């Protein structure tokens, strides 16, 4: 947590965070941040190792308005697990199908709501045999990740805009 | 007991669930405060806790919201602030600390709250300890529990405050 905080560059900060996430057992992750009063998701500060095809697909498809975790983040400060039950609409079912093709099935999204009104998330994806395995690997790290999502948000909001 | 918080039907039962939890963790006095979007008028905020009534009342007539070093910290960070002496720097802040100690609030930490609806607040927790070192170690050993709690309190507490 110290290294993150003390990091002076976007590039080095992302590497510190990326590795931490990896050490915890997370394959692909995404740190997204928007500033105050903004909802232009596609022109947000993005960091992570999410598949490049997945992400440009997502942007062109207008998937911010379809991803069930994006609206959750506007409504809560609590984590949302990528359970099948959140994919409810016709498109959300297609979204899930396409997300799984890109290798993102299991995981959780932790909403970010910064002191200067910034809105974002730290999503983390785990590779597990089944959902019960993924919840087990996600719960064992859950208290560490909670402290991490606010350190990431406090340091990451400095570098994103300031 | 985090989930019974969520499930609390009203303000009165919710406050009691929170008071007990904080107490079980080892906290003498606590305060949960929450303001709504686009507001910075601290006298008409949603307040819960067991802070001395004379202290609370003294603090408002004195306009201590603009003097409390933890109140401005909350407007700048999502990270906890410990009630170390170095926190009080101004002349008014030195008097504030002196008066806070008289009311029995000398050791403790404040956790900022920044909700999904733009709500600004905090969960401050105080410790009756013999010295700062003893205080800092107790606070450190419960810190990961509290990190989850402060968001658990903010998510449920915002849904009843307004
Ligand atoms: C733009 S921003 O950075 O300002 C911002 C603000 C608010 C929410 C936010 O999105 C968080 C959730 C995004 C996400 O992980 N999607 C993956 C992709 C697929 C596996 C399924 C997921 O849940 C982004
Ligand atoms: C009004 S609100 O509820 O909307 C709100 C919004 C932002 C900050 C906030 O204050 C958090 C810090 C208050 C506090 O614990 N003070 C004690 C009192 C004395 C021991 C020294 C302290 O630190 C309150």
């Amino acid at each position: 947590f110290l290294e993150l905080e003390r990091s002076s560059g976007k590039l080095e900060w992302s590497a510190i965070l990326q590795k931490m996430a990896s050490d915890l057992g997370f394959s692909k992750i995404l740190f997204g941040l928007l500033p105050k009063d903004s909802q232009d998701y596609e022109n947000a500060f993005i960091v992570g190792n999410y598949p490049a095809a997945w992400r440009e697909h997502y942007d062109r498809a207008g998937y911010a308005r379809v991803d069930p975790t994006v609206s959750h983040c506007t409504q809560s400060v609590l984590p949302i697990f990528w359970e099948p039950s959140i994919y409810q609409t016709r498109k959300q079912h297609e979204f899930f199908e396409e997300a799984s093709a890109a290798g993102l099935v299991y995981g959780l999204t932790m909403p970010l709501h910064g002191a200067r009104g910034e809105l974002g998330a730290l999503s983390l994806s785990v590779e597990a045999e089944n959902r019960a395995e993924a919840n087990r690997f996600m719960e064992s790290v859950l208290p560490t990740l909670w402290m991490l999502k606010d350190y990431a948000l406090q340091s990451g909001a400095g570098l994103a805009f300031e």
